[PDB]
């Protein structure tokens, strides 16, 4: 079996992507935010808090046929950016761009964060990192890929996400139109749950590559690209006038700036991110700063290679016996 689904920016800036999902029979459609960092699959519900939905397309299980609630189970998380979510879990039936699972634990959140009720145009997450780190209690779940796998023709599956543009998530195959040139496998490490690998290096510009290992995550759930702060240093240090403002949370530029371009490695092969994506516009409606797409991770403990890397190329996450990440340019 495979799988094919839209991805749409959810604002002028890709701050976030969503993907239709069906949940239940009849269908409910929902809105999901594929997350490559995190391993649950969670809703806004009829459960959820009445003063905590804003706007938001809500998962009634009692209004499915084939929903059954997973006596017992439940779930919390906390992400990166101090959102967090919980609740109690049902298991449904649960589609993607065609491809079916049977069985799919669903997480119905009974609270979310501010962050999550002030986004009317996110519907819950749809994690796409390891099962381990699902937060089901007593009983562990599977992600909706590991629970596809399988099943799928090709045990991967693929992010082509869109600079201000739609994209698309395939699963189960390898669409050999979707990039230019080859795709170049890299190692992943499974030992934090994450897809995590080792770029090569980096430049900056036109600027010469500087060989250097950067161990960090691909992770469709973060807008930014999070780097070592020497690497970030040295990418802003090419910009007049940008500088890094504690009281904005990072390094900001002046709007009238044109930003150069970032180059990753991926073993031999370099990824070009054009100054464009970078461009994440005032840090207030009207304001001549503006905000910066890469940013320091040395608040974080972890490099982080979110949509502003990921949609500079086509991203094959190969869930193989041994895993690996591909990256193309397209």
């Amino acid at each position: 079996s495979t799988g094919s689904a839209t991805t749409t920016p959810i604002d002028s800036l890709d701050d976030a992507y969503i993907t239709p999902v069906q949940i239940g029979t009849p269908a409910q459609t929902l809105n999901l935010d594929f997350d490559t960092g995190s391993s649950d699959l969670w809703v806004f519900s009829s459960e959820t808090t009445a003063s905590e939905v804003d706007g938001q397309t809500i998962y009634t299980p009692s209004k499915s046929t084939t929903a059954k609630l997973l006596s017992g189970a439940t779930w919390s998380i906390s992400y990166g950016d101090g959102s967090s979510s919980s609740g109690d879990v049902y298991t449904d039936t649960v589609s993607v761009g065609g491809l079916t699972v049977t069985g799919q634990a669903v997480e119905s959140a009974k609270k979310v964060s501010s962050s999550f009720t002030e986004d009317s145009t996110i519907d819950g997450l749809l994690g796409l990192a390891f099962s381990t780190l699902n937060t089901v209690s007593p009983t562990q779940q599977k992600t909706f890929f590991d629970n596809a796998k399988a099943s799928l023709d090709s045990p991967v599956f693929t992010a082509d996400l869109g600079y201000h543009a739609p994209g698309t998530y395939n699963f189960g195959f390898i669409d050999t139109t979707a990039y230019t040139g080859s795709i170049t496998y890299t190692a992943v490490s499974t030992k934090q749950g994450f897809w995590e690998w080792t770029s090569t290096g980096y430049a900056v510009g036109s600027g010469t590559f500087k060989s250097t290992s950067i161990d960090g995550i691909a992770d469709t759930g973060t807008t930014l690209l999070y780097l070592p702060a020497t690497v970030v240093s040295a990418y802003w240090a090419q910009v007049s006038g940008a500088k890094s403002s504690s009281s904005v949370g990072g390094y900001v530029f002046p709007c009238s700036a044109t930003l150069p371009s970032f180059t990753f490695g991926v073993g031999s092969a370099r990824i070009v991110i054009p100054g464009d994506y970078i461009d994440f516009g005032p840090i207030s409606t009207g304001s001549s700063s503006c905000f910066g797409g890469i940013q320091s991770s040395a608040g974080i403990g972890i490099n982080i290679f979110g949509d502003v890397a990921l949609k500079a190329a086509f991203v094959v996450f190969n869930g193989a016996t041994t895993p690996t990440l591909g990256f193309a340019s397209k």
